[PDB]
């Protein structure tokens, strides 16, 4: 089945990006609307449109195999699946199309960001770093001493794909350019650990305050981290219907984890405990404390990113507005108090 | 045989427009058309062309497999056929090629055909209690009947003119045998119960397409899903199968009593309360299997819902096992 | 059924060589041994049934150089010698000794002159049926034995109590499985421990382990006779091994050195077998049974003889034809 | 195939491999590579680990072949290194009577760690990983022992491969203990680690090993692992000379790569600067002899090992002069 997919990807030609959807390159576009079966071709279309295939003389058979392998490397938990990776990668493309990234970052850096987006949650098992440590998982055996357990795994999985015969999209690169690409993928993927973001937050604030300096290599590193985080959280920048659906997915995933924690006798965090978690309040707190400040930083650095912050702000207000619906007024639709 | 050869392999649609739907009841097919249906399904999955299987050999194999079933009330050829049909349904309705190798799915279907060969309508404990030759040969390794079924399959493949795999490469031939052994052994309910927590673990972490143990576990789950598939149809199927199953069980119990042994409650026709037994089997054995299948394949949700609906039907007809008033003949002679 | 003394006055001695008995007289010798151990009378074994059983077992051996009926017969005879000289009734239940003897008769049924790994590498039906459980040939031998018992007129145990019938089956299975050399090597440390602490007749696990060790000592008993026996058996064994190697070569495989007639150096291989496998077994037997010391002595003396004739495998002077036309 | 025979034949009695197999004088690199997997099984059987840990024989056979397959083929850090190190572990077990000092599970962990301790080595050292910014250094960024963290990770991947879990018999508690023991022991193979603990090892040797002291167990495991890793120095002249050839080939290859990259190699890795006999004598005096003296201090029965290493050191001094060309080269030519 992967064989036949590959055959079509390679021999059919790369679909023009404009044939995917008329609004494909707009911040309003919702990539989750694309059928999953169309997504590997859409990755090829974006890579083509950003000129990466020609600029880096990426081998077409290799690229087709790599894209399919990355897709195959995602499991199917409610949120951390290939459609999340696809939507994150699409947002990277949007930033490229809409924010003039070539004025801030090196070509190889923008390339690294996009490839990292595709790979950044590889082999996610629907549980977080704390769970790896508490459950004494294999991944914690490997990586707990360094921290960012899952992110180290995702990076390791990306390298394992590249090291698979026929999949190394970078193997004609110079030793220096190869080393650079793999180092950028390390830094960017590790940047997806929200703990890392929180650590560097004041440094990001300082960068926005002083103004971005293109000749400052630390500015490049910080900006990459900020863009990766903005891609990861980008579902919050769409319409109400997207944020609502993404809340159902992420809390389903969390509460499944909470259920497993209880099953091993540990008290889950409130936010993972389906008996305690109050979703509107958790999502509001997340938006206020994490998401809004990110997109405000992005707006500070890229004036044309203002619409993103405004959508997150509006979505947070929507959560305040529907919160009252989490209180049962009258009787249930049942007409029954049996639930008591 | 002559009729299969004469007709050629029939397109699936010519059998029934609904043949590849979960709503379809394969037990409705006349027994004399089932071999044709096996070939049709294999053709529709393209296993014949893809593995370059010799067609007369396949016909001979299918008929020999069919012949290898006895005629107890439940564990007969129509059971093996309906189990094999469900495997085909899972191929057609779930994206099994997304999760399993082609050889894995082919071995699953062939295992379905063979998985109860020479069943005598008694269970493993009975073989041991009765000191059958089967127990003498297999009891120390466990899964007595399942080791026999696989041995019967090996005997069929090694019958002149029946070896559908005799042109496979050495590695693929060995692959088939290992797969069939594992899948057939997985049909022992005791085995399912032993691995249930590992199936749960797999559903919890999510199926890993690159984990060979997940492949093995998924094949076990699919096999058990096929074996119990009579529960995923409508009421009339679950009702009829209950009749057939309990007929078999009660005949076992009668034999155990004649041996001086106390049969299990569900095999003792003076103690077995069918509605309660059937409801517990459905709630605590079948539903958990179809819930696992659903967790792994969203599109399998209707199967779990159907088992739940049938379970509800049984709860609602339970009261009919209590004789209110007089029997229909107006007689108390039955006392 | 003929008395044992009528067969040969030395019949019950460790010095007796049962391979000296004509093959046409071996079935009667089986019945005579069973009668002498009083098993027929004690278990009320039906004689015509026993006779039919014995002939079917004999018929169930093929004719490779080593793993044939005469092997099974010589193994069974050593079991009898153990009974007679070591007073086994002091150590095991009657049923266990009976099972041991019947197991000896059956333990290589339908052997093809090839080992377990050969069955697996050649993808024989036997490998298909048994490779996942291990001890491929031994599972076959046991299955062949079950098939014989279940042939009309051949079930020597069919009047036994269920407890005794089940015990017989379980013992036969366990003893036949113990004849896999891989099994012996795996349990060797447990046999050593039993020998060191001392055999406890009230310990059922000691009963089990001792049954394994006696079976193994029956299986290798050709090493406990004189020179002519160990010499002849080496010939038969290496014929089998080299034919297996030849088949492996024709399959595009590389045989182990010992089965490669172009590499095998027989005296080296024979001496290693005797020193590292056979001698340790007979040494343990001596630890448990001081009356078995002569057996260990014979194996050790035979090993010495092999060392003494090793030089003959190097061509000194000229070949008998006075030609170097082999170079 | 090879697997078929490994599984379906018996495990060969250890004494049948070679009459001198269990002696400190035995050179395990003399065993053909094709026989080493079976020798591994023979050793595990003789140490009774197959018994005490109820190890499924198919599982053990697959594990042994998977570990062998996990070694690449640089001059020194290959499977035959792992084999010789494992064989030395067995020699210590047999000659030093380790069951009187360590718990069974500790000795088991030591042996498996010997097998696995250089998995996937490419003939480059920890310095190389950092300087070159490899994936390994990218993962294991916080402390050193980059390669050792990776060797452990490879061992874990093997144990987690369907059909290779030789630890399946352990309780979850003992499984965790085993994993943590393997990490500790494999990390002890970083010579930097040995150098850090050297003073504590001397203290332990001076006061004497206490089996009731948990720290003593940890320290003994480290010293035993190091003693296995350097065991090529405890054989004859021929072995120390051949191992020198292999390790120095590996060092110089790394150096050539470093030069090409724009990094200056350590002198010992620069084929234009390195003087092997000085380098080797320094290693023998300052690293190897002190390890075997510690072993001898803890275990009188280990005295011959230190004596051999000391003697091998003196042999290097004797032949050192041969590295300055006196007379004409072999070919009678000054064309060089
Ligand atoms: C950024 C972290 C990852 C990726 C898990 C994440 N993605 N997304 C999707 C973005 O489109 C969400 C995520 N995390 C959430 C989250 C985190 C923390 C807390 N938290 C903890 C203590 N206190 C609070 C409020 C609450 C809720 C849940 N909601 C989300 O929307
Ligand atoms: C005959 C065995 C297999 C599982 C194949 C089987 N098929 N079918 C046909 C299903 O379409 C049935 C089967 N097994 C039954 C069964 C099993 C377990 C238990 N059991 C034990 C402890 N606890 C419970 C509830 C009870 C009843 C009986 N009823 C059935 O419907
Ligand atoms: C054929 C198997 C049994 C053990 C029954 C057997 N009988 N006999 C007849 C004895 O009277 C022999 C047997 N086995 C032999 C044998 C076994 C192992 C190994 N081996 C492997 C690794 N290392 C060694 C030493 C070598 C040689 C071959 N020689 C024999 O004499
Ligand atoms: C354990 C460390 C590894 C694997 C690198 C190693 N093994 N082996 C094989 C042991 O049997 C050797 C190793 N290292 C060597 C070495 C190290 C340091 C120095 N050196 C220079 C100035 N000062 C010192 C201490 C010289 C030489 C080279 N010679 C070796 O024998
Ligand atoms: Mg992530
Ligand atoms: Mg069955
Ligand atoms: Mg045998
Ligand atoms: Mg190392
Ligand atoms: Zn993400
Ligand atoms: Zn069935
Ligand atoms: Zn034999
Ligand atoms: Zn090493």
């Amino acid at each position: 089945a992967m064989d036949d997919e590959y055959t079509k990807l390679l021999h059919d030609g790369i679909q023009p990006v404009a044939a995917i959807d008329s609004n494909f390159a707009s911040f309003t576009y919702t990539p989750r609307s694309l059928p999953e079966d169309d997504t590997s071709m859409a990755i090829l279309s974006m890579l083509q449109d950003m000129n990466f295939i020609n600029n880096y003389k990426i081998d077409c058979p290799t690229l087709a195999r790599f894209c399919l392998m990355v897709k195959k490397g995602y499991r199917d938990p409610p949120y951390h699946n290939w459609m999340h990776a696809f939507s994150v990668s699409h947002f990277c493309y949007l930033l490229y199309k809409n924010l003039e990234l070539t004025n801030y970052l090196e070509d190889i850096e923008i390339f690294a960001l996009f490839i990292s987006c595709m790979c950044h949650d590889l082999d996610h098992r629907g549980t977080n770093n704390s769970f790896q440590v508490a459950s004494k998982s294999v991944l914690a055996a490997l990586y707990s001493s360094e921290g960012s357990v899952m992110e180290r795994h995702h990076f390791a999985q990306a390298i394992a794909i590249l090291n698979t015969h026929g999949c190394n999209i970078f193997d004609h690169f110079s030793r220096k350019d190869y080393q650079r690409m793999l180092d950028l993928m390390r830094d960017i993927i590790l940047a997806t650990d929200l703990a890392h973001h929180l650590r560097i937050f004041k440094d990001l604030q300082k960068m926005a305050e002083v103004g971005y300096d293109r000749n400052n290599k630390q500015h490049h590193r910080l900006l990459l981290c900020l863009l990766m985080t903005s891609c990861d959280l980008s579902d919050q920048t769409k319409g109400w219907k997207t944020t609502r659906k993404i809340a159902e997915l992420i809390y389903k995933e969390f509460f499944s984890q909470g259920d497993l924690e209880k099953a091993m006798g540990n008290r889950p965090m409130e936010m993972m405990d389906r008996e305690k978690a109050y979703i509107p309040e958790l999502q509001i707190s997340f938006m206020e404390h994490i998401a809004m400040p990110i997109y405000k930083l992005l707006q500070d650095l890229f004036p044309k990113a203002a619409e993103l912050y405004e959508r997150v702000a509006s979505n947070r207000e929507h959560w305040t507005k529907v919160s009252h619906k989490f209180t049962i007024r009258g009787l249930p639709s049942n007409n029954s108090l049996d639930f008591l």
